Formats: C-alpha cells, sequence, structure tokens
C-alpha cells in the first residue's frame, strides 16, 4: 500500500476514515486498521505495514498524542506506529484537527523528530482544498 | 434540489456528516450539507427552505448532540429547528447512532419529542461499508 494512516480511535476514526475514502479515490491503496490488518499476529503485521508504506498519514486529533507521553517502554500504539516511520525515513504527513503542539521535552526522545514535519490543517469549510493539498504531500 | 439534508452537531459530528456526504454522493444521492450548499442570503430562511426541499432527513447522532435541544422551548438551537421542520413536513427520517444516548422523552421540547420514535441506524466503524449499504436501503 502507497499510504500508512495512524490515528486515535477515540478521537481520530471518522477523520481517518474519510481520509481513507478520498484517498482511494484519487488512486492511492491504503492501509488503514479495520479494512487492511488481516490474520495473525498483529504487532508484526502492523510494523511491517509502516515499514512497507511510503507515506506516513498522522491524524492529530485533539490529545492524540497524549498516550505517547512517558511510554517509555513503547507499548502505545501511536507511539509504536511513528517511530517505525521515522526510523524508515518514510514521508511524514501530519494532519491537523484541532491539536495543540506540545512542547518536545514531553515526548519521548525517540519520536520528538515528529514535531519537526510539515503539518497540514483540516478545514472543515474548505475540505475539497484540504485533500487537493493532502495529495501534493503525497509521494 | 436535494434527496437528502444532513442534520448534525459541528462540535461532535463534523467528520461523521461529511463521511456520510461522500458516501451518498458516490451512490447517486444529491445531498445538502451546510459547508457545501449554505449559499447567500439570510440562513434562517434558507436552511428551513432546504430541509422542507429534501425527501429524507439523515440526522447524526453523535454523543451529546441533542444537548442543546434541552429546554430550548424558544427553538433557537439549529438542530432542534431542523428536527422540527423534518418532523412537522412528515419527512422520511434516518437517525445515525454514533455513541449516542438514548434520552428519556420528557428531557426535550414536546415538538421534538416524536424523533426518538424513529428505527435508527447504529454506526460500525468495523463495518462501514454494511453501514452504509444499510443507509442506502432506508433512503427513498
Ligand atoms: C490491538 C488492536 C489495535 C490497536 C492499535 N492499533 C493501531 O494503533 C492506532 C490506534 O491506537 P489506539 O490507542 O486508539 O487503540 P487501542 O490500543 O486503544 O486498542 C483499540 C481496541 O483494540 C482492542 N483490542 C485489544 N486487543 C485486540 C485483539 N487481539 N483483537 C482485536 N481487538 C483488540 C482494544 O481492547 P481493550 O484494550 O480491552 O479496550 C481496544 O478496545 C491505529 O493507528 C492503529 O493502526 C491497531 C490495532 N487491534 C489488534 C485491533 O483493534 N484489531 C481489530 C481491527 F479491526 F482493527 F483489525
Ligand atoms: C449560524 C451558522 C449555522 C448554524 C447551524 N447550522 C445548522 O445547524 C447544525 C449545526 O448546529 P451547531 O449547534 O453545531 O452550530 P452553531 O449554532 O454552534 O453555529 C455554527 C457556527 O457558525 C457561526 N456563525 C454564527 N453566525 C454566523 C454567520 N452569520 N455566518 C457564518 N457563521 C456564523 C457560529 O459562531 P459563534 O456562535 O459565535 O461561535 C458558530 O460558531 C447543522 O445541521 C447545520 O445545518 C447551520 C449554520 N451559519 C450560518 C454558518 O455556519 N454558515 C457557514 C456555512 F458554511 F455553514 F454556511
Amino acid at each position: 500500500p502507497d499510504v500508512f494512516i495512524s490515528y486515535r480511535r477515540n478521537s481520530g476514526s471518522q477523520l481517518a476514515s474519510l481520509l481513507k475514502v478520498h484517498l482511494q479515490l484519487h488512486g492511492f491503496s491504503v492501509f488503514i486498521d479495520v479494512e487492511k490488518l488481516e490474520a495473525g499476529k498483529f504487532e508484526d503485521k502492523l510494523i511491517q505495514s509502516v515499514m512497507g508504506a511510503r507515506n506516513f498519514v498522522l491524524v492529530l486529533s485533539p490529545g492524540a498524542l497524549d498516550k505517547c507521553m512517558q511510554d517509555h517502554d513503547c507499548k502505545d500504539w501511536v507511539h509504536k506506529e511513528i517511530v517505525t516511520a521515522l526510523s524508515c525515513g518514510k514521508n511524514i504527513v501530519p494532519i491537523i484537527d484541532g491539536f495543540e503542539w506540545p512542547e518536545p521535552q514531553v515526548l519521548p526522545e525517540d519520536m520528538q523528530a515528529v514535531l519537526t514535519f510539515n503539518g497540514i490543517k483540516w478545514s472543515h469549510e474548505y475540505q475539497e482544498a484540504t485533500i487537493e493539498k493532502i495529495i501534493r504531500f503525497l509521494q
């Protein structure tokens, strides 16, 4: 798949699904867990799916990184997914939806670099234009 | 004139409402949602007129979506106004249940308590294609 979509279930489920529909309509193959994570040990499958996708779309809904803070053992799944994307040098594309930019030091050192990528503001009023800009960011 | 009017709460149902719009348009329906089709003029007339003109009334019941309607007996809340118009016009009302808690009828103004008597569709994150197929079957 061209695109891996990483998101928080309790706050980004609808936006992540909306993004999947739009990207598939423009010709991109998309991984989101509820449609592409199939049989087996999900720990391995999820990481392999991040490693295989050229683009890493990160849904930054309100508080999306809160469960990453102080996750020193790296047991939080958004944390694991971001570290994998960073380690593999993927095209990281953050989607900003009411997200408050935290200070880097509140985040584990192995994912602080996520804050250095250019993010795209999600606009409820200009969704077609938001989508067209996301397509420009994808490789 | 649109086949479907989508009623929703900005602060909790914005993304689901937009997702329903995309899916319904892909299946050949003309859809009204405010951010794409409410244009110039006094919006109070234009909003009520757009409910009246659509055969189907799709209501996004996200968590707490009817809270601002409670004790709104002056009918100044917009979801309240849209529901009342839909009920009064005998529209095909199709509630979409997304984590919604069913309230006792007595907490709502009497002119909209009937919205709770319509058969609602449970939104499933895991089975979204199947949810959309059921919504289409409910549309006229
Ligand atoms: C573990 C879970 C998972 C978690 C995280 N991500 C990635 O990470 C981000 C979301 O992160 P997140 O923080 O929002 O999500 P959670 O960690 O909170 O887990 C959410 C719910 O999955 C329940 N749950 C626990 N164990 C299992 C299990 N063996 N099988 C099925 N469900 C399980 C858990 O049950 P609970 O803990 O007892 O409540 C909780 O209900 C995204 O980017 C994602 O790709 C991916 C998958 N998982 C395999 C599925 O969902 N599989 C079903 C699917 F349809 F998706 F394939
Ligand atoms: C009044 C508002 C509106 C309200 C309700 N609905 C229906 O009702 C449900 C949503 O209900 P809701 O409870 O979620 O929405 P709100 O009542 O909270 O208001 C929403 C935000 O529109 C701000 N706002 C206040 N005055 C104006 C104004 N003259 N022009 C533009 N924006 C204004 C207000 O600013 P604020 O009050 O000062 O913060 C508040 O932020 C849906 O089904 C909807 O069809 C439709 C429209 N409106 C005309 C627009 O948005 N027009 C832009 C658009 F792109 F949509 F055309």
